[PDB]
């Protein structure tokens, strides 16, 4: 199963996540987040990573002119629009980078989202980065569309069997592997990736 | 273990490699190569892929400005320099994209290659694209340096043990999983990833 570790703020965490087998790493550049990091910093960390890990930039309600300039600034490869950006904007950025669109789940997901112009659709719980989970089924309607779906929302090594069952494109983790918001736990990560291979 | 499937020329091959768990896909843009693909085609195939797979451009003795133009046209994320590119060129391309530098092995690897300015050093056979293998121990001297090394040169699901034992950063495959140059074999691709999971 593909795993993305979001909210990276330290070299230490990026390297461990990479070593454990993460396919992608998230770098939050949305002013006002509990996991925000300076673009220049995210780039420094990127100079330290290997070429086979995707660098994702996370934004929120920022004009394409902004995002594209930030993406370049931090030398990122994929843009995650976590605000409520217009498909027009997603399209403008999607013209330079693959785009992942975030969508809150206050219940069932409107299959019409599979219509949003993004290479991946992320199903996150009520609040963004609030470690709040939700019932596994709430993803059915979107997964049904066949679009690549990334499951997030309080995922952790404990309740993997659930999300893993749905067999989505990838899993996105943050709180589930942190000792604190923005700080990762070597142990948590270790077990997580230990569980996965175990559930081969 | 991280795996890159190089020489992609068809969407079906890119999709299968992605589905099987490849971390990266190679798109050859070097004139004279048997697995060369049109940059507009690499872009099109790119639009069909998920965001968590790295798109690599492969070049040979092409100047920075050409490399950068191609990377942009094909919308690729990492540049693989497979010729005799001097460090100056690697640094120039590296201002914008992570860089992988290939070294054709004709004997034990030079530890001083660790000084070349690239995020990863790829060890290929005496004749790139030939599918010819080489004594794996030859990788020791460079692996010893601690830098990220990617092993290539006629790797196939049949000889995974030896290179897997070297614990490099990643493995690069092409001929080992093809029915013909540029045309991947579904059977071989599945065999490879099954053999890997079985040797975890």
């Amino acid at each position: 199963m593909r795993v993305k570790i979001c909210g990276i703020t330290r070299l230490e965490d990026a390297l461990l996540a990479e070593a454990l087998g993460a396919f992608a790493l998230g770098f939050v550049l949305a002013p006002g987040s509990r996991r925000r990091i300076a673009p220049e910093a995210a780039r420094a960390i990127g100079e330290a990573l290997g070429p086979f890990v995707v660098r994702v930039g996370v934004f929120r309600d920022q004009p394409p002119e902004e995002v594209l300039r930030l993406m370049e600034e931090a030398r990122l490869q994929v843009a995650q629009l976590h605000g409520e950006e217009p498909p027009e904007w997603a399209e403008a950025v999607g013209r330079f980078y693959p785009v992942i669109k975030a969508f809150p789940l206050e219940g069932p997901a409107r299959p019409e989202w599979a219509d949003y112009p993004a290479q991946a659709l992320l199903l996150d719980g009520k609040r963004p980065g609030s470690g709040e989970a939700y019932p596994r089924a709430w993803a059915k309607p979107l997964l049904a569309t066949g679009r690549r779906v990334i499951l997030a929302g309080g995922i952790a090594p404990e309740n993997l069997e659930e999300v893993l069952a749905l067999r989505p494109y990838a899993l996105d983790l943050a709180s589930g592997v942190e000792e604190a918001p923005g700080v990762k736990s070597a142990e948590k990560l270790r077990a997580l990736f230990a569980r996965l291979a175990s559930l081969r």
